[PDB]
């Protein structure tokens, strides 16, 4: 089983990076977002300046990296610790008041840990990025809690999606868009809404935020009714393990294939700030995949295990992305 | 029992094309098989929504973007109105968020989905990408609103005041509707402009308004005299004087800072904030109608220009040095 990822994309990193992680750990100690020094240990072990360096890797300024790499951590914390990871009520409450917080400066916390910390990371996208730019991230960020949502629902019940809701459903509980939406900030480069908004551009990064989370799910069979695209295609297909490994891997591989085929087409046209967005969604899929391998050499598969240049079979809400009379 | 006029000191005005847009709207309902029951359908249309949205944009220049925006309110209440316990609606609002964002979406025999579909093609024949997208999150923000209300009701938390504000102004689908002026009008409204801060504040302001108006609408079940009188000990009275006092504070400090936006403001920005009073105005108007005069306060109950104290969620409306 786990054979090599097919990533044929740039890889580069931050040349600041170890000043911003020790910032960081710093700012994680004084956040207060952790009971215990035991808890903010794994804060510091998911390394998220290391990986979010691998997205920005040319940022200008360190401080515009330290905030988004802020966030990195935060969505750690908030997701891994939980009581309410089967009580969708009470996180539908939660959601709100934490996303609230993202938008109101004037939200009060009531001894919700989490809430000042991003608070804090709020003011700092507001000092850096444009208003538009922080409304691209409050609106990421809402996407990503209604994932959370709709993953916690399905615990509750016991329901395994099938293929179709489970892509709908991880291009959200993953992280993906308010990962992306922070790009911007980071790089400081606006790209103006008649770019970002293209059609083509939405299915680009969807199709980005589609393959980390594919990389996620494989990087978690390092451990049965957990919700992943294992355990989808295994209720749905009958399959083994194996068969659905070779599955998933066939699947992802079909994607990235198309994401290539459409940023070849889209990127001699874009322009500076565009061009700058789509390179961090290249840096965002590769830094992934090499995070998630962590200077031990590293292999790549140099082929992908399905090129098919046809939608994905049982997966109706993601068909647009290959429909290009619908993009560009 | 005993209820005070409403103070709405703002323009009132309706699209003349308004009956030939309720005239096709009736018939698209009829054609999209929403709810089962024609009965079921009847209660959609006696919502009687192109009259509602018509107040909202009542010189848009395309009838078909009038009925466009028109069916979605329809679609709004069918949707809300009338399996929604919490856990099977997270996975609810997940597809029909999916199916407007992402048109090869497949129904799968749900009866809201197809229907949706056809309002997203239409907004996406007429409007910009970016206004389709700023319809898009602002759709998304009212689901997490009635997933929060939902939630809520199912283990039965009363939300304090602060909570409830915020919830409703999601929950109430001000969001959606007010993302739909520039797809009525047609007038684009630039980024740099619409995410202003003073422009957030305006639009929550009137969504709150138009939540608070809703609430007492209902007097006749999380609502703001529900949340006093469990967290303040007030009679329905006591309360309905409180929330009066709230409302025309926040009503109060919206025409206050429209003053202040609106003088600089372009074509497309002033055609949207003309939208946001119409909206207000109409919504109150629509309430009651639902048509011999109608009285209304002349003054506000409470003209305090402070925050509302225990509701920090919305004090930054009133903090100019934060509305650059």
């Amino acid at each position: 089983d786990l054979p090599p990822i097919y990533c044929p994309l740039e890889s580069a990193i931050h040349p600041r990076v170890h000043e911003v992680e020790k910032r960081a750990v710093e700012w994680i100690r004084r956040s207060g977002m952790c009971a215990s020094e035991e808890e903010r240990a794994w804060v510091i072990a998911t390394h998220s300046a290391d990986f979010f360096a691998r997205f920005a890797p040319t940022a200008a300024d360190e401080d515009r990296l330290l905030a988004t790499s802020l966030w990195v951590y935060w969505g750690f914390a908030f997701d891994d610790h939980g009581p309410l990871s089967t009580r969708p009520a009470q996180f539908n409450a939660l959601a709100g008041r934490v996303q609230r917080a993202l938008e109101a400066p004037s939200a009060e916390d009531n001894g919700d840990r989490f809430v000042p910390a991003l608070q804090d990371i709020a003011r700092r996208f507001r000092s850096f990025g444009t208003p538009t730019q922080v409304r691209r991230f409050v609106h990421a960020h809402r996407a990503w809690l209604s994932g959370v949502a709709w993953q916690i629902g399905n615990q509750a019940r016991g329901h395994m999606p099938g293929l179709d809701d489970y892509l709908a459903m991880r291009l959200l509980s993953a992280g993906g868009e308010p990962t992306f939406a922070m790009l911007e900030i980071a790089t400081g480069a606006e790209v103006p809404d008649r770019e970002m908004h293209r059609p083509a551009v939405r299915a680009l990064t969807e199709m980005a935020i589609m393959v980390i989370a594919l990389d996620n799910d494989r990087h978690s069979l390092r451990k049965h009714t957990d919700q992943n695209i294992y355990s989808v295609l295994m209720h749905h297909r009958g399959m083994s393990l194996q068969e659905a490994v070779e599955e998933a891997t066939k699947l992802r591989d079909r994607i990235l294939l198309r994401f290539l085929e459409l940023h070849d087409r889209v990127r001699p046209g874009a322009g500076a700030e565009l061009s700058t967005y789509l390179q961090g969604l290249r840096h965002g899929i590769r830094g992934n995949a090499e995070w998630g391998l962590r200077d031990a050499p590293l292999t790549w598969a140099e082929s992908p295990s399905d090129s098919s240049p046809s939608p994905l079979p049982g997966a109706p809400s993601i068909a647009w992305w290959w429909d290009d009379a619908l993009l560009g």
